[PDB]
């Protein structure tokens, strides 16, 4: 390991991708690299928790193809969210198709995720055509994408070879991936993001498969940046103070590895 | 190596399953249609001129510019008088908590629908799990993604082999495969073969083309699916009854 860089100055590499600068930069700012996972089926209670969470957050996480009311109307709503409480907005969309394919679910449909997604993520399986096809949407709409290097899920199949594969393909679109959904870090490279899902502050799982690890375990001892929480978080009866337990957990955490 | 009829009957044959292959060995197709169009309008005539030739329609509705849950009750309808099975193509990669409401609920309703989906084995046996809470009381099949069409394709060897031990544990919902080749003996089980054309072949983004003689005749596949290769032909009919009478000779000679 070469010695730790703070996110402001992460935010200012030579390499830096500009959506990842942002990012870095507002992370600085508001002292959270907390990643809220926004898994509601419906559009207020979405908007309801992006405004009252937007200060304790660097990043709101949707799957819009679980919103039982989606419009794009909706999307506007929660960009003059993003832009007052200062986060980006990531698809949880985990594309795993053809280049060919994953160019039209990126840009068009009833969804058009490339026109209010700062950041998308997809799967490396099919191999790098996957970001080839993203890429000719997302460049010149100067969005970012991340790859999914590690899962969280009991079984994943993620894991050695193919961790590394993702690695590779990542650094070879550096102009468009600016990093990883992973469980731990996985690129010594400082350019590169690493967000890490399955986080609760209590031991446990889910009946699905779902495995979850605390913040200082994979801020602290796993090297990642930012922790990603759904569930945490949403199933609280108060969702701020939930917010700002994981904020100040991964704070910390980071700080105490700068440190 | 048994007929399509045959396989039908099989002991442990899921119903998804034996209604495809019934209606596959009366209509003498094994083509499934990938109707890779953005509007409804294109997708209906598509299903309703192509449906005839066909076993199976596969759709991706996040690319339909004007989806609607009409323009799917519309598709059903000719499904239904063509006869052949509706394939959501929407190749799920998330945790089973996550995709149990991806495929039930959103906009797409995608489970009310489609009698097919399928899922990549990458997050494990959850996604599975997820995906079967919603389809076994629906009815619904799935297919696991063990190979894939594309170049760097990760889908090989060891990941390969997790898929089918996933699919044979999971054979209540799981009811075969999308793969390039046979990848499991057990006669129960579907392969279906996307990255088909006529010709040899890719695209400009990692797509890779081999024959249906190649596919169904050599590499022991059941289906091929085939999007460009008759969607962007000037008369598509023709280009399906190409494909098909293609894949269905090359089934007919493995079988001989
Ligand atoms: C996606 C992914 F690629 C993983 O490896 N793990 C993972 O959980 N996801 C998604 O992240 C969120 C976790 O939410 P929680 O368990 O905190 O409620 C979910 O959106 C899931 O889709
Ligand atoms: C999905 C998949 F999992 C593969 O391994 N390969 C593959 O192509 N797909 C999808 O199948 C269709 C092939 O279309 P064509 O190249 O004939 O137009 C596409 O819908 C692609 O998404």
């Amino acid at each position: 390991a070469p010695k730790e860089l703070s996110f402001g100055a992460r935010a200012e590499l030579p390499r830096i991708h500009p959506v990842a600068s942002k990012l870095l930069r507002l992370m600085q700012k508001k002292e959270t690299n907390l990643c809220l996972s926004a898994d509601v089926s419906l559009a207020r209670e979405l908007l309801q928790l992006a405004d009252a969470l937007g200060p304790s957050i660097c990043m709101l996480k949707t799957h819009v193809d679980i919103l039982n009311d989606f419009t794009l109307d909706v999307m506007k709503e929660l960009i003059t969210l993003a832009k007052c409480h200062e986060f980006l907005i990531f698809e949880d969309r985990k594309f795993a198709d053809i280049g060919n394919t994953v160019k039209k679910q990126y840009e068009g449909g009833i969804f058009k995720i490339a026109s209010w997604a700062d950041l998308v993520n997809a799967h490396v399986v099919p191999g790098s055509g996957v970001v080839k096809g993203l890429q000719e949407v997302g460049l010149p709409l100067h969005r970012g994408c991340l790859l999914i290097a590690e899962m969280s899920s009991t079984g994943s199949l993620a894991t050695g070879d193919y961790t590394r594969a993702a690695v590779r393909m990542a650094e070879e679109h550096s102009e468009f991936v600016v990093g990883f959904i992973s469980g731990s870090r996985v690129s010594m490279k400082p350019e590169f993001l690493h967000l890490t899902p399955g986080v609760q502050l209590e031991a446990g799982g889910d009946n699905l498969g779902q495995q979850y690890n605390s913040p200082q375990e994979v801020i602290g001892k796993r090297g990642s940046d930012i922790i990603i929480v759904g569930r945490g978080i949403i199933s609280a009866a108060d969702r701020l103070e939930a917010a700002e337990m994981y904020r100040k957990a991964a704070w910390e955490a980071y700080l105490s590895r700068l440190g």
